[PDB]
């Protein structure tokens, strides 16, 4: 069980998708929701190693199963790129200051 494990959230390859859908329809409309303007471009500081091509863009992710409209965000995050490729999973939890973990 559990493709993506953030924290203690446990996630299947199917949350993965939809939330990326939703995130990626909004990049491809140029259009933002919630307080940080999701999506938004990641810059990757931290030097992930991602295999997919840059650009990257991060989306929240909810534990709840809901897609992300708007409210608080939470720790979780699937990183997509411009292809509308999956470039990972990360989460605030488990990291120091403002940096992110990546979630196995
Ligand atoms: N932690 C972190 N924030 C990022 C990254 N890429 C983009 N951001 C957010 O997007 C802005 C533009 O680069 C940054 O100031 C940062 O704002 P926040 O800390 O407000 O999320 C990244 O790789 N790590
Ligand atoms: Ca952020």
């Amino acid at each position: 069980a559990c493709d993506y494990t953030c924290g203690s959230n446990c996630y299947s390859s199917s949350d993965v998708s939809t939330a990326q859908a939703a995130g990626y329809k909004l990049h491809e409309d140029g259009e933002t929701v919630g307080s940080n303007s999701y999506p938004h471009e990641f810059r990757n500081w931290q030097g992930f190693d991602f295999s997919v091509s840059s650009p990257y863009y991060e989306w929240p992710i909810l534990s709840s199963g809901d897609v992300y409209s708007g409210g608080s965000p939470g720790a979780d995050r699937v990183v997509f790129n411009e292809n509308n490729q999956l470039a990972g999973v990360i989460t605030h939890t488990g990291a120091s200051g403002n940096n992110f973990v990546e979630c196995t």
